[PDB]
């Protein structure tokens, strides 16, 4: 691994703490991330290879690191802070979102702590982050509330947008250990035709909107993958959730248009959601 002085950070300025999830991501304290405050601590997330990882695992982490370098900075994504590539294991140092992922954030606050304008703000922020990623020609391919993280200040940050994804060997029946069926976030053109565009991410955003306004509900409730296939071929769409205004369910159904070109763009979604925010009563 060649030395990139612009991004390299001394590994001895890291103190590794508790795993956030399993390569694997660990919470850590970094000293002097701000060069002007060399002895000041900050809390970061460190991604690293699992034990006994393959060379493909290494290639994948390197790939993500390089994507992160090129993506640039935005308020509503998880940003690259630094890397450790020399004389030791590969570390990719990322921003740490104190309150965890948006799905769990929502489920833990069911009534209540969550008001309509703050829910719309969550959606608006995700749309802003996705607008940015699109402008950098980044397709996420698994946009979901589980891959949006929440800061101490309730800022939404899109995560895992730079993952090396094996789109040509997706296990559609795959259920995660938390019980998630990721196929339920895939646009039909991606699932059926293996076509991904920014408009397939817009479909996924529609599903994410439904997650937000169900306070972390699981999509297509009670429907297993075999049935989801046939339902999608028949044009099935989720029902309007309880306590969800027609403006928001309207946006969901637009995000789920059969024709990718007839879905809103992220720019249009940002504008639509801004309008709902400005209509909030004072």
């Amino acid at each position: 691994l060649p030395l990139d002085p612009l991004w390299e950070f001394p590994r001895d300025r890291l103190v590794l703490g508790k795993p956030l999830g399993e390569g694997q991501v660990v919470r850590a304290e970094a000293f002097g991330m701000d060069p002007a405050r060399p002895d000041q601590a900050s809390t970061v997330a460190v991604k690293m290879l699992k034990d006994n990882a393959s060379d493909k695992d290494l290639a994948d982490l390197v790939s993500e690191m390089e994507v992160m370098k090129l993506i640039g900075r935005h308020k509503n994504i998880i940003n690259l802070l630094g890397v450790c590539t020399q004389e030791g294991p590969l570390y990719v140092i990322l921003e740490c979102a104190a309150k965890g992922n948006l799905r769990e954030f929502l489920r833990a606050r069911r009534p209540g702590p969550l008001s309509f304008p703050v829910l719309v703000s969550c959606a608006y922020q995700v749309a802003r982050g996705m607008q940015y990623l699109e402008s950098r020609k980044c397709i996420h391919r698994d946009l979901a509330a589980r891959n949006v993280l929440v800061t101490e200040d309730n800022v939404m940050k899109i995560a895992d947008f730079g993952l090396a994804r094996g789109v040509h060997h997706i296990d559609y029946y795959k259920k995660t250990s938390n019980g998630r069926l990721p196929v339920k976030w895939m646009a039909p053109e991606a699932l059926f035709d293996e076509v991904y565009t920014h408009q397939s991410d817009v479909w996924s955003f529609g599903i994410l909107l439904w997650e937000i306004f169900t306070l972390g509900g699981s999509p297509y409730p009670g429907i297993p993958v075999e049935e989801l296939f046939s339902l999608l071929r028949e044009g099935h769409r989720m029902d309007r959730p309880p306590h969800c205004p027609p403006e928001l369910y309207g946006l969901m159904r637009e995000c789920w248009h059969a024709a990718p070109s007839q879905r809103p763009t992220f720019k249009q979604l940002v504008e639509a959601l801004d309008k709902v925010l400005l209509a909030v009563s004072e």
